[PDB]
């Protein structure tokens, strides 16, 4: 069925559980074996969130190339991305040398550091020009160099140096800030708004490394974003918009990271973050 349509006959039913339900019974499982072992136990935030082997991202190291990130590659789209948890007090440092190993621009944050009175992800960089990190354990500095903070999002510019090259980049932090603690969006306007300024920055691009993109899972909200990207640029690309079946690229890219859209009701805001996206692009 075309996807506005289906839309409707499933809020008049009111049918989103099973709808989601049945995504849930189809999903792939393939292991994560690398993920669950015990040397890996404090790499990960959640017991039942890890990377399958298959396309799980390797740090360059050869003592322990394990992190909590995967690779989702969309063939059709010709768009990459790379999923991954919040980070760790303990992970900070593997963060930011995935990010320089895979030759990304941007970095994309869909949480707040702190979320229901609980820490969601470690204040993984600087909050002032003046006071640089530097992380020992992967021989990275990461400076502030701007930030501009707007109603619904904040964007930084950001130099990360390789302090063992003296090679330095600029990397770009887009920060969605307005993410309500419990349930979604009322609106996908706002979203849909980030979704083209992290566009619009060239990080999703070709002659990049793929994007970081994460929540406190990264699975949830991280979904949602990748998720309404592919189902756009499909619709742009094929020469019949109303082919795109969102339910069937959710189930393809979960053959790369499990459990993306966490809630029946991420379901149904990513539905209407496309359908309404797809009217602006004309
Ligand atoms: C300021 N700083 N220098 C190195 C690192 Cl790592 C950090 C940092 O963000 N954290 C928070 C998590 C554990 C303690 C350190
Ligand atoms: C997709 N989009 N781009 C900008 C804005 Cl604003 C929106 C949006 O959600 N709405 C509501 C529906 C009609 C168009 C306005």
């Amino acid at each position: 069925m075309e996807m506005e349509k289906e839309f409707e006959q499933i809020d008049k039913s009111g049918s989103w559980a099973a709808i989601y339900q049945d995504i849930r019974h189809e999903a792939s499982d393939f292991p994560s074996r690398v993920a669950k072992l015990p040397k890996n136990k404090n790499r990960n935030r959640y017991r039942d969130v890890s990377p399958f082997d298959h396309s799980r991202i390797k740090l360059h190291q050869e003592d322990n190339d394990y992190i909590n990130a995967s690779l989702i590659k969309m063939e059709e789209a010709q768009r990459s991305y790379i999923l991954t948890q919040g980070p760790l007090p303990n992970t900070v440092g593997h963060f930011w040398e995935m990010v320089w190993e895979q030759k990304s621009r941007g970095v994309v944050m869909l949480n707040r550091v702190m979320e229901k009175g609980s820490l969601k992800c470690a204040q993984y960089w600087p909050q002032k020009e003046e006071k640089e990190m530097i992380f020992e354990d992967t021989n990275l500095k990461l400076t502030l160099i701007s930030e501009d903070i707007k109603s619904y999002y904040t964007v930084r510019q950001l130099e990360l140096e390789n302090l063992t090259t003296q090679e330095t980049r600029e990397i770009l932090h887009f920060h969605y800030t307005t993410w309500p603690d419990f349930g979604v969006p009322e609106s996908p306007a706002s979203f849909l708004n980030f979704l083209f300024k992290v566009r619009e920055s060239g990080s999703l691009s070709p002659e990049h490394g793929p994007v970081v993109v994460h929540c406190s899972a990264g699975i949830g909200r991280s979904g949602t974003f990748c998720l309404a990207d592919t189902c756009l640029l499909l619709m742009d690309k094929r020469k019949d918009p109303s082919s795109v079946d969102i339910k069937k690229v959710l189930l393809e890219m979960r053959k790369f990271r499990m459990g993306l859209i966490q809630t029946a009701d991420q379901l149904r805001f990513s539905y209407l973050a496309v359908i309404e996206g797809a009217k602006f692009i004309m």
